[PDB]
């Protein structure tokens, strides 16, 4: 079937020029709605949600993990580095550097909770931990980002990653301690008030994460809570033909709204 709401994603898609995900989940009634939902999109900087959580998970089991201090080299630094650049020759602590990985999109941080987890395939084997199948991170930054079509690597579905996000923020897939440090470290976010949150009521409250590359790719993830009313998540993904393609964030915004309007 194909609902008011799904129509709607689907003109929104074809007038953008390029293909679109959408997944929400409203955890007032467990109900969904999705727009490619089992189709397979680069993650890009989205894949730093998986990154920091997985680490997080690390940290129940060291009280101190999170204090741990970790050298950053002028060699490590790679093509976007806000707060990494800062601190070369010096140290980051892994708390610091989730924070930059998430707050900040810094790759050279998402490099360093890669590294911590033992690789890319460390990162998919925690989401396959918790219950996230379709999840694959096979690169390193800034190469995870390359976002070509047709490409497997580094990428997931919109169902998948709407699942994973609420396991993660509302549900037990990390402890209560580590739930609520993740869900302020994305309410935190700098990146995100042109992508899903400009498509929200302004009451409503969010944490996201973006993400971006080339084919114009142009991706958010997010927790909501809007006023008033259980919280949901919602999953934006896009991509178009051309390599050199313009960032998109207006049609996430606008995903953003037509599922707002749809509740
Ligand atoms: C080879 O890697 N290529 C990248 C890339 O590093 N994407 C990563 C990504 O996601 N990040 C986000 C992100 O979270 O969206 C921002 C956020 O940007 C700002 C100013 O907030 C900065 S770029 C970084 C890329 C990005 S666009 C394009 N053609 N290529
Ligand atoms: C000459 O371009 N250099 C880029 C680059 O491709 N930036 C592109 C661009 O502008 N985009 C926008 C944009 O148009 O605003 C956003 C904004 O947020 C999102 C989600 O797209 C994310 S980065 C992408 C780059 C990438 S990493 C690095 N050091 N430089």
């Amino acid at each position: 079937q194909t609902s008011a709401v799904q129509q709607k994603l689907a003109a929104l898609e074809k007038s953008s020029g390029g293909r679109l995900g959408v997944a929400l989940i409203d955890t007032a009634d467990n109900t969904q709605v999705l727009y490619r939902g089992d189709e397979r999109f680069p993650m890009c900087g989205t894949s730093k949600v998986m990154a920091a959580a997985a680490v997080l998970k690390q940290s129940e089991t060291q009280k101190q993990l999170l204090n741990q201090p970790v050298e950053i080299k002028p060699a490590d630094l790679v093509n976007y580095n806000p707060i990494a650049e800062k601190h070369v020759n010096g140290t980051m602590t892994l708390a610091e550097l989730s924070a930059a990985a998430l707050q900040y999109s810094d790759n050279t941080a998402m490099n360093k909770l890669i590294a911590q987890l033992g690789g890319p395939g460390g990162v998919t084997a925690f989401a396959r931990a918790i219950g996230d199948e379709t999840f694959r991170l096979d690169r390193t930054e800034p190469t995870l980002n390359t976002a070509i079509p047709g490409d497997p690597r580094d990428t997931t579905t919109p169902r998948a990653m709407a699942q994973t996000l609420r396991q993660l923020t509302l549900g037990h897939a990390l402890g209560e301690t580590q739930r609520a440090q993740l869900v302020t470290w994305l309410k935190g976010n700098t990146t995100g008030a042109a992508s899903i949150r400009a498509g929200l009521p302004t009451s409503w409250t969010a944490g996201d994460k973006t993400g971006s590359g080339d084919y114009g790719t142009t991706n958010d993830i997010a927790v909501i809570w809007p006023q008033g009313r259980a919280p949901l998540v919602l999953v934006t993904y896009f991509t178009q033909p051309q390599q050199n393609a313009e960032s998109r964030r207006d049609v996430l915004a606008s995903a953003a709204r037509i599922i707002a309007e749809g509740l």
